[PDB]
């Protein structure tokens, strides 16, 4: 099979990854399998359930947790496994254990995780993409990486290199998302990632109603420009 | 018997919860029976523990904990259950299921927590009180509810829906503080939240000075103005 | 044996008793012996671990842990052990335990642990040091104390509690720090800080360039006195 992975909070951002990957389960319909629920992985003050409740009575209490998926694209023969859900805030070496024991029974060929950055850079311009691989050979994709070649990572990075460690290969994208439009509906870095991901797989993904969303959110962006503009400086 | 409950921090804003149940504490004169002290629990740099140095030697050093004391009201039969002490950070699964096997000992019919939050509402005019219960049939106190009914949720929440799926009936009432007063000295909630014990409980509990408190505080309050009749803002 | 410690992140401040450790470590070359590396301790969010890519691939990956390494002065024959890392986040307690164990292995006769606070005070004038000892008598050092005689503790504070109970006599020492230059290349209580350890363990610790790096640092604060005023505030 193949792997297709993204970690929410300080791993995405915009929602890029997440989204991208929740676009991917929409698509092609995956089916949940397995859900790492564990206490030994979170800080519930820091990542908090969510209630609901209607009309004096919560009606349904949920956890933070990893949801894996699985998944086939109509054409392929790949079994695409999607994984989804917040970095946890401890145990991540042993975290990392679980996943590659799923990832042996599933017999995982290949990962692929997917995050996203604030960054200096226009939003009238291209997603830059960053990451890193598993060998020099891989970064055909890159030459350099992201915004921090030396500094904290995430559990992305950790992932990523538990797999490397592994013997599986692994990739990550990193798309670059401009810092004053941050807020999480963004399409367009969302698209950057899908295509990193038929890029590795090659498996052609559906956008969609992807670019639409996009052009909107481009245009709607420059909307707000009476004055405020330090464009020029960010374009080149 | 029967618990009132109250958790600090996230889940109680101007210490009304908190001051609640000391007030109880007080007037009652509760005996200290079990403290949850386990590191389990807690992480420490976000509840830091207490240190107290006298002369170039410490002489005190207090951890997070959960307290839980007991109680008789002096005309009552019943006994009353007191639970005080910081949100824990961690394995709040198996933080509900020690306090349950407390309940389970000491043959607990009900629980009541109390918590506090901030909201947009005048210091002028009553406290709003919201909250959740066990049945609908027993939502008589509310109709519509809390801040989030859809949500983020703390371990007050979570205990409650613990206790209504272990069987127990269970209550959680939330007093509305003004975000402008957010300093805990707030003795308003605190009457309001002990009402609502008194309404649960139906054992009349002695208020003391509570309300000079609060009619000096509410007056202290309208004295500090200029410019600043956003008061009038919230007569709607 | 006798040990120097130094936590990092909230009991540093400056970074002075880190550098501190560091200057020691450098001058005496201490040989690594025990690192701490235990996910037991440490929430990876709040301690982020260290990536470090390049070319398209990652090269390293360092964790968050506590290193203990060996020192002997050269003059001298005792036998100094530091210890140096970031303070954890949880199972304090059993952390300390351990520590002690490394302790007791050793045959420590002494703790001296090392830290550094934010106070009003002038760069302009000497570092005030405050702090704890095992006993009144020991105190000698001081009739007064730290920032927080009473209110939350560091891991400092609490594993200087854990000798003291263990019978190893332990002494804690914090260096004030101008809030206005928070910086961390703060030499000058560094020194302060060698001092109070010379003054413990009574061998000499060559201070090397570390004056030359002070008297340009506090030149080249007095330096920028373009907006800075209130110098007679604190000056008394």
């Amino acid at each position: 099979m193949v792997v297709v992975a993204a970690f929410e909070g300080w791993n995405d951002a915009g929602d890029a990854a997440g989204d991208a990957v929740a676009h991917l389960a929409a698509s092609w319909q995956a089916l949940p399998i397995v859900e790492i629920d564990d206490e030994a992985y979170y800080d519930y003050q820091v990542n908090r359930p969510v209630i609901r409740q209607v009309d004096g009575v919560t009606r349904e209490l949920q956890w933070p947790a990893m949801r894996i998926s699985h998944c086939r694209p109509p054409g392929s023969d790949r079994d695409v496994v999607l994984m989804c859900g917040v970095e946890p805030n401890m145990r991540w070496r042993t975290f990392c254990d679980e996943l590659l024991a799923v990832i042996d029974k599933l017999n995982v060929d290949t990962v692929v995780i997917l995050g996203a950055l604030l960054a200096d850079t226009p939003h009238t311009r291209p997603v830059p993409v960053s990451g890193a691989a598993y060998s020099a050979a891989s970064a055909r994709q890159f030459g350099l990486q992201e915004t921090r070649y030396e500094g904290p990572t995430g559990i992305a990075g950790v992932f990523q290199s538990a797999c490397v460690g592994a013997g599986i290969p692994a990739v990550t994208f990193w798309a670059a998302v401009p810092h004053y439009v941050s807020h999480p509906p963004n399409p367009k870095a969302t698209i950057a990632l899908l295509r990193r991901v038929e890029d590795v797989l090659d498996v052609e993904v559906p956008l969609a109603d992807l670019p639409a969303q996009a052009e909107a959110w481009e245009r709607e962006i420059t909307e707000t420009i009476a004055e405020d503009h330090e464009l020029a400086e960010y374009v080149q």
